[PDB]
């Protein structure tokens, strides 16, 4: 009953590969909701085309900016921002899909992808889904990043929508 999203990425234009995951929807309705609808697209705007501004390996890539593509930008199906829904779930380990913020109820669209336990990050972001196929995938897309984030290639969503 948890939806299925995907995520194909290409690296200048160029296909890499397909990443699904599952939003825990059971638990976080509101904020699930938001990643799936900006998935589909159904609400006339979201994530096709747009890019991975951050990525740092061995910590987390960064996406969701589709209004200014640099970390300043995006938006809500909700409005500009929606608040923390609850922290019943944790940072822990490679995989899990955290709300990016800027302070307490700030949530808009961006989300970061973690590649390793992320703890201290526990009851400041919010925990809404995981990589189901394609981790290997998302191990390619950090060999992209750097120390500071910026990414050497390219990195967009050719394509997304749900599976499930």
């Amino acid at each position: 009953v948890n939806p299925t999203v995907f995520f194909d990425i290409a690296v200048d234009g160029e296909p890499l590969g397909r990443v699904s995951f599952e939003l825990f929807a059971d638990k976080v309705p509101k904020t699930a909701e938001n990643f799936r609808a900006l998935s589909t697209g159904e609400k006339g705007f979201g994530y096709k085309g747009s890019c991975f501004h951050r990525i740092i390996p061995g910590f987390m890539c960064q996406g969701g900016d589709f209004t200014r593509h640099n970390g300043t930008g995006g938006k809500s199906i909700y409005g500009e921002k929606f608040e923390d829904e609850n922290f019943i779930l944790k940072h822990t380990g490679p995989g899990i899909l955290s709300m990016a913020n800027a302070g307490p109820n700030t949530n808009g669209s961006q989300f970061f992808i973690c590649t390793a336990k992320t703890e201290w990050l526990d009851g400041k972001h919010v925990v809404f889904g995981k990589v189901k196929e394609g981790m290997n995938i998302v191990e390619a897309m950090e060999r992209f990043g750097s120390r500071n984030g910026k990414t050497s290639k390219k990195i967009t969503i050719a394509d997304c929508g749900q599976l499930e």
